[PDB]
């Protein structure tokens, strides 16, 4: 087709010679530029009814999402949608302004597919964010009318002493413009998360009900059995609305070759999908397919899109496959998602969230 020559060009051409010319931060500012003016292609991958998502509260128009991180501070949310993805993620928004980690802080391993970032949670801050977003309130409105919700990752300020009231801060600016929040959870110990995620809901549940979010906890991929049963039951108890299955790795997985491999910060992109995909397989048992996820972790095609669909997401998200493939990866990845989903008797996405469960 024209859109696997397309999508050849940019891999195979266009993406390693812009990647060589520029540091991987430039690159990635870049980005957020070029797609924040909407210099994109107009959209010849029209999406099919068997890509619709019903969940959070939500139409999702297609299930594959722009994942937290590339997007810090709501500067490209149109031009993403423009891409072809079915909704945004925007964050991690931390409460006051702050710079994050000392550059060089994000590096390329080609040879594994991979990013390594330890990026510190740079933020423009709630107050910038929040006023960018209310420029353009009513189009989002109309957007997640047709299909194309917006979320928002709350993140905490380094030198915070009280996670859960950074949270509640963020719940409370951004809660009203968003239609999702994420909180990121580390390795914990029940207790403390319970308080954390009760205090995170009491203020999304103080918002009037025409702009409540839904409210989702992201976990990273190394969290011990311990944890991911803890994580489990109390977002169960709690009426957590969803999971983001999962953050980048601490990890270094066995075989990769880049250079860079033992820059410290978190591992995405390839090496992270199986890993990704086996914690969504967890945590969907342990939440009785009842909880939904979110699914994240190196989605770089429809087939491993389909995986942590089958796995138990019912939508994904991916950033690292982007860097590498350019924008033509979200009508690659959603085209062969159709076609395997045709190929395994689907009906649609729906059909297939949990199958390998079943
Ligand atoms: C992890 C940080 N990181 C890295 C480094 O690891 N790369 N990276 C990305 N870089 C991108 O392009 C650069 C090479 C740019 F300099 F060209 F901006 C894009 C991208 O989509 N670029 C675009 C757009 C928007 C429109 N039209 C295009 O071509 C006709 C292209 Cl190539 C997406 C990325 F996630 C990124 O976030
Ligand atoms: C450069 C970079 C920055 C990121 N920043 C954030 C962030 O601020 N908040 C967050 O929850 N996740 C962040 N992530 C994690 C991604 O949202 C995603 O969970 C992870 O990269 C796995 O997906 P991928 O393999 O498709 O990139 C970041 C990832 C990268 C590569
Ligand atoms: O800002 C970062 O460094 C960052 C945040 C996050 O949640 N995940 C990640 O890989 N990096």
């Amino acid at each position: 087709a024209m859109a696997t020559g397309d999508e050849r060009f940019y891999a195979e051409h266009l993406m390693p010679t812009l990647q060589g010319l520029l540091d991987p931060e430039s690159a990635h500012r870049l980005a957020v530029r070029f797609t924040s003016l909407g210099l994109l292609p107009r959209a010849r991958f029209q999406d099919s009814d068997m890509l619709e998502v019903r969940v959070l509260g939500h139409k999702f128009r297609n299930p594959v999402g722009i994942a937290a991180g590339f997007d810090k501070h709501g500067e490209a949310v149109d031009g993403l949608y423009k891409m072809g993805f079915g909704f945004v993620e925007i964050g991690s928004v931390t409460p006051k302004p702050q710079e994050g980690n000392p550059r060089p802080r994000v590096f390329r391993l080609p040879e594994d597919q991979a990013v390594i970032n330890r990026y510190g949670f740079n933020s423009h801050g709630l107050s910038v964010v929040e006023h960018r977003l209310r420029a353009r309130q009513q189009k989002q409105a109309k957007l997640t009318e047709d299909g194309l919700p917006l979320g928002v990752n709350l993140g905490k300020n380094k030198t915070s002493v009280d996670a859960a009231e950074d949270y509640a801060e963020g719940v409370r600016v951004l809660g009203p413009l968003a239609d999702y929040l994420v909180v990121n959870v580390s390795s914990p110990g029940k207790a403390e998360l319970r308080r954390l995620l009760t205090k995170v809901l009491q203020e999304r549940d103080g918002l009037r009900r025409v702009h409540r979010p839904a409210v989702l906890v992201k976990i990273a991929p190394d969290l011990t059995s311990q944890d991911k049963e803890d994580i489990a039951s109390v977002v169960k108890e709690l009426g957590i609305d969803g999971l983001i299955v999962t953050n980048t790795t601490v990890s270094r997985p066995a075989g990769l070759q880049g250079a860079l491999r033992s820059e410290t910060g978190g591992l995405s992109g390839k090496p992270l999908r199986d890993l990704s995909t086996q914690t969504i397989r967890e945590m969907y048992a342990l939440t009785q397919g009842r909880v939904p996820i979110i699914g994240v972790g190196g989605v770089s095609s429809g087939q491993d899109a389909l995986e942590k669909i089958r796995a138990g997401a019912s939508l994904v998200q991916l950033y690292t496959a982007l860097t590498f493939w350019g924008p033509p990866v979200v009508g690659k990845v959603k085209r062969e998602l159709e076609a395997l989903l045709k190929e395994q008797g689907f009906g649609g996405v729906t059909d297939a969230i949990g199958a390998d469960h079943r």
